[PDB]
């Protein structure tokens, strides 16, 4: 069964086996007095590993590391980030220092300067219009359009049918919005729509934090927004 706040405490990772070959990774965090998980995925790539997001902090992040070493044993040498909040660039200092390759769009670069917040060194190209979609290694990134934030990306891995949905996609028990301070609440439905129009056929789906699903979560949070927009 899949990890939750209880069996992890801050500062320790765990690893989840979706399919052969690709594992979701979770941490947990603490803010305002609450602790929440949060996602991120690692794909093989041949004798190599693909990381797409840190583990929401330096010390996560190290841990993260130390994880995949002790248990899948191959090296990681790029990573890449879906928006420019610290649960997806927080680390990317650990990770360039341990000799990972750092990437991201340049919206995300340009938001996470603005910010404070580490910046990914290598710039990914083909990205800029809503529906763009790239090829990167054992992946597909995507740009749905703006929705949780203006620069989110989501991530398929066509060999299992994952889908990867980042802080764009919310899970089932999720039932009030959460962050929005830099959404676009107006787009977020059609970008989620794009997202069901290139992806149907994808089997396993997963929110940036919290449980796994089918594409069900993708209609969930439309609805989720939309209660929010009308408030
Ligand atoms: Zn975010
Ligand atoms: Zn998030
Ligand atoms: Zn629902």
């Amino acid at each position: 069964e899949y990890p939750t706040v209880s069996e992890i405490p801050v500062g320790e990772v765990r690893l989840y086996q979706i399919a052969d070959g690709v594992w979701s990774h979770i941490a947990t965090q603490s803010f305002d007095g609450a602790v929440y998980p949060s996602n991120g995925l690692i794909v093989r790539d041949g004798d190599e590993l693909l990381l797409i997001d840190t583990a929401w902090g330096a010390k996560n992040t190290a841990a993260l590391l130390a994880e995949i070493e002790k248990q899948i044993g191959l090296p990681v040498t790029r990573a890449v980030s879906t928006h420019f909040h610290d649960d997806r660039v927080g680390g990317v200092d650990v990770l360039r220092a341990a000799g990972v390759a750092t990437y991201a769009s340049p919206s995300t670069r340009r938001l996470a300067e603005v910010e404070g917040n580490e910046i990914p060194t290598h710039s990914l190209e083909g990205l800029s219009s809503s529906g763009d979609a790239v090829r990167f290694g054992p992946v597909e990134l995507f740009y749905p359009g703006a929705a949780h934030s203006t620069d989110n990306l989501v991530v398929y891995v066509p060999s299992a049918s994952v889908l990867y949905g980042g802080c764009a996609i919310y899970e089932l028990s999720r039932t009030s919005a959460g962050n929005v301070a830099d959404a676009d609440l107006a787009e977020w439905p059609t970008s989620i729509e794009r997202i069901q129009q290139h992806y149907p056929e994808a089997q396993f789906v997963i929110p940036g934090h919290g449980l796994p699903g089918g594409l069900d979560l993708l209609k969930h949070t439309t609805n989720v927004v939309k209660a929010h927009t009308n408030r």
